């Protein structure tokens, strides 16, 4: 009858998704970002030579249904490059040399698994293989009650206890866990690990990987931004959340920016990242259980290097590398795996370096000079860390202290709904109550879960604007 | 019923509670009179001075015991049943302190659990004695009922030597499990009981599954069904010990004389006492009656429980039952983390099942605390000591009962007693008589729900005798 004036603090996948799903349900969004980018975890910059630089080396997987439902809503489909059905990693033993699990396109899940991992020679033996498919046997024939309750164990305690070889975990695990959530199987929930794994047995090409085309806020964040505002929804850049401002029962009475606007509408939604709306709730607010057990919550820190050489690499793949560094977790060359960031001669890697805990702080320089060093072990022919071999024509290096909520064992209890005890006050975010872990895929989720919990009490809602008019 | 009996039974034990509970049920007047100022018989359990319980045993409830889980369901005390991991935690001889276990996967249904449990553990069990066990048992898992009763002839020793099982895995495996069933070694217990234990694994998921009463067995399971029964106009009374089964000149009950001469009379009688003080009541004229004359066979086990309450709390224990795998201790458990009642956070307390103790039972407490704490210290090597070195005992409880359940030797099933007897009007409860889930609280619990229904069922011929 009246569409609802909806506040939504970031422009995250999460703030995009809520505004383009509540501007699908005839209501007016007004989208809120901090910085001058679209994206959040996902925001990449130009440089001055015209390069592109990303917060993170980003993956889209089969097993993304609101992702796929997504891009497909907006007609997009055709910008994420997908790649072979394999997952290559690196020999530490044996520099330079690659293994990988090829998952067979006429065999379905999770036989084109089993196959892979039955072909593989040289990541696990026969016993160890044994070992490994009776450990988790009990899990893959599990249903959800059965994840939930290995939330309580970390990927190394469960391994050991199903009696998968201790060379398994750190062998394939390792990989798994760093890939995740950049912190190692002794840290992770294993909740997160068998949320993954059933990728690999539930739909086909739930394990196949993708490659964005370009950078992400302008092939993926502008066309949910037009879409939002052909539908009359707002977004704003520049627009920092300084406080949450209180109605005198409790319940929201604007959004305070940092310029000192004040910003009102019907309902209000933080999609910021859990660390952020910890540090803005409000002092009456914070000893309620949904905010409270909001503690647990903590962001990991991981760094994304970007380094572009003179040279065009003989030896690299159109696809994500599993590096299995102490130092580094995935890589790619995005001269060849993403279409925009195409160059024959010169070729540039983007790396992902976790754990990042001990490395934050420290400087450029420093963590350049140590992922060259690990570069000298993946490519020992082609780069050395003096630059006897391959040349760094420039770097970026882009750090994020507080990225994605550390899924450390029992954090589950503590992930809020998106529908908020507070009348009129509702939460968005990879963080927040959904199955598909702290991702992209779980962002878009907990934007579609949110414009559903505002339309479902749009009568309540509408109401409560005409009484606050009297 | 048109007039209700009434039906005069001798002991409070489960099997006599259960007979009262269900007849009961039916309408009728049960007078159930227990010799001891205590209910429960060998589930019977006191308070000291210092106000801390001591029990007559160690016991667990199983998945499979599916006449305790309706009796626990009919009183709405289901939540006093503590369910422990699926799960089978074994102690190493060979290496002290350290345990091995048998993980029971919660996804997968019976018997590929069990399995699955066997097929992971790789410290109690080589994989061609996995192979020769397996072997051994499929036949016997796959048999009827038919054939479990064919193997009342062999003792457990002689039967898995037969099958080809390793004598290592009877030796390692079994004589853990016949001392938990029975408190008696493999070379001596029937493979009858091992097979309707073995049972438990195959047929319901969760069968196998154990659990621990959240309190003492007299407030916490007996005192539910005494109310119940008083309720519905039945009669619960201690201190009454029945000294004569008097008898009418036909052969018949005249009365259940008392210890103080109260003669106590009903339209029926029940004997819901152990098969040992039975077999010392039966009258003369009834001693040479082939269902009372083959009782003979039947003879109570010695079995003994010690309590230890220690001054500290033990560091490394389970919230769970074990298998000590001694030659002196059968089960043992933490109380003060597994019973709900007898939890305590700073103070640690072992409840230990003493088997076999027939070389036991006339030696004194201290001699058998002794024994206890040589076998503790091979247990929890670097926390108790027998020389009270670490940690020091604050008190102890040495409950014996030198005639428990009757010794489940070879071919004592023929000897097994239904609940109607070939005396008119007179019927028998208790774990002894013939049902089919051993000597435990399930065969007491159902031998007496098997005593109500027979009761139940000769209602016109007991109501007709009465006039
Ligand atoms: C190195 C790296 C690699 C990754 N790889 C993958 C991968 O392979 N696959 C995958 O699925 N996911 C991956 N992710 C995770 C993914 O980026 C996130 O899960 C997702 O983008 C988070 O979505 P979000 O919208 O909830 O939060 P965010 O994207 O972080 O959005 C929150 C937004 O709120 C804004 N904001 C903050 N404070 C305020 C304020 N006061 N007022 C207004 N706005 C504010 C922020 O600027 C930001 O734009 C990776 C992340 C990183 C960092
Ligand atoms: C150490 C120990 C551990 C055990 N562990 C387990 C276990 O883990 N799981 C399990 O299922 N079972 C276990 N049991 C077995 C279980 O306790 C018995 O199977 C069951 O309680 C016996 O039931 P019942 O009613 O037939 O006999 P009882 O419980 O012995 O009852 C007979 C009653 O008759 C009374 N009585 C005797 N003489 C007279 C008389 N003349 N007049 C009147 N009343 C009389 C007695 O005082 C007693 O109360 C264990 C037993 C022991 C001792
Ligand atoms: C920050 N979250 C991330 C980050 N990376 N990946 C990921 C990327 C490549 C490969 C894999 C893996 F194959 F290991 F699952 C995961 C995720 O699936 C999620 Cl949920
Ligand atoms: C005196 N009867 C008993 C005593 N103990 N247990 C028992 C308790 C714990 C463990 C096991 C076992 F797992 F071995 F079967 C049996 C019984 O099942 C019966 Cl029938």
């Amino acid at each position: 009858t009246k569409p609802l004036q909806v506040v939504i603090a970031g422009a995250g996948l999460a703030g995009l998704s809520t505004a383009k799903y509540l501007a699908d349900a005839g209501h007016k969004p007004i989208l809120l970002e901090a910085r001058d980018v679209l994206g959040g975890k996902i925001a990449a910059w130009k440089d001055e030579d015209g390069d592109w630089y990303e917060t993170g080396l980003h993956i889209f997987f089969g097993a993304y249904p609101n992702i796929q439902n997504l891009f497909g809503e907006l007609g997009i489909n055709d910008r994420l490059q997908w790649k072979e059905h394999s997952m290559i990693f690196a020999m530490p033993n044996k520099p330079g040399e690659f293994s990988r699990f090829d998952f067979p396109e006429t065999l379905p899940a999770p036989l084109n698994g089993i196959w892979a991992i039955l072909r593989n020679n040289e990541m696990l033996t026969w016993p160890e293989k044994v070992k490994f498919a009776l450990g988790l046997l009990p899990a893959m024939v599990g249903g959800q009650a059965y994840v939930e309750a290995q939330d309580g164990f970390t990927v190394s305690e469960w391994m050991k206890k199903q009696g998968v070889p201790d060379r398994v975990n750190d062998e394939v695990f390792i990989a798994m866990s760093k890939a995740l959530n950049f912190i190692n199987p002794d840290e992770l929930s294993m909740q997160c690990i068998l949320i993954a794994l059933n990728r690999f047995l539930q739909e086909k090409h739930g394990s196949k990987m993708a490659f964005l085309d370009g950078n992400p806020p302008e092939r993926l964040c502008m066309p949910i931004v037009d879409h939002v505002r052909s539908l009359g929804g707002e977004v704003r850049l520049n627009s920092r959340i300084q406080k949450i401002e209180l109605n005198p029962d409790g319940t929201v009475k604007h959004f305070a920016l940092t310029d000192g606007t004040q910003i009102t509408g019907d309902a209000y939604v933080f999609a910021t990242p859990v660390d952020i709306l910890k540090l803005l709730v409000p002092q009456e607010w914070k000893e309620i259980s949904y905010f409270k057990k909001l503690e647990k919550l903590v962001g990991v820190p991981v760094i994304n290097v970007h380094i572009w050489f003179d040279r065009k690499l003989k030896n690299t793949y159109d696809h994500l590398l599993f590096s299995r560094s102490s130092l580094l977790s995935v890589y790619a060359d995005m001269s060849v795996t993403c279409k925009e960031y195409y160059d024959p001669n010169r070729s540039m890697l983007e790396l992902v370096f976790a754990p990042a805990e001990e490395w934050v702080g420290r400087s450029d320089t420093e963590i350049i000079e140590a992922t060259m060093q690990e570069l000298a072990k993946l490519f020992p022919d082609e780069i050395a860390a003096d630059q006897s071999k391959a040349k760094i024509l420039k770097y970026h290096v882009v750090k994020t202290p507080r990225s994605v909520y550390k899924t450390i064992p029992d954090c589950e209890p503590c992930r809020p709904l998106q529908r908020s005890p507070i009348e009129g006050f509702y939460l968005a975010g990879d963080y927040t109550k959904q199955k598909y872990l702290a991702s992209m895929e779980g962002a878009v989720l907990s934007g579609k879960l949110c414009a559903q919990s505002v339309v479902e009490d749009y009568k309540m809602l509408s109401r409560r604007s005409l009484k606050s008019l009297q």
